């Protein structure tokens, strides 16, 4: 599935932090829209796992649904 999340990223370091947690999880194809504070993730990970992984950045995260 393709999941979209709102992630409260402020700058390049925030976008990097998101990338780092997703890279460590593995099994994800993602793209990060820093200006609009959004992250789209295609994977067979559960929405739950993806939410928890994004939250490891410490940024506020919410779920914008399936794409
Ligand atoms: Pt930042």
């Amino acid at each position: 599935p393709k999941h979209e999340f709102s992630v409260d990223m402020t700058c390049g370091g925030c976008a990097e932090a998101v990338s780092r947690v997703l890279n460590k999880l593995g099994g994800v194809k993602y793209d990060i829209d820093l200006p609009n504070k959004k992250v789209c993730i295609e994977s067979e990970h559960s929405m739950d796992t993806l939410l928890a992984t994004l939250k490891k950045t410490g940024k506020t995260v919410s779920y914008l649904g399936l794409e």
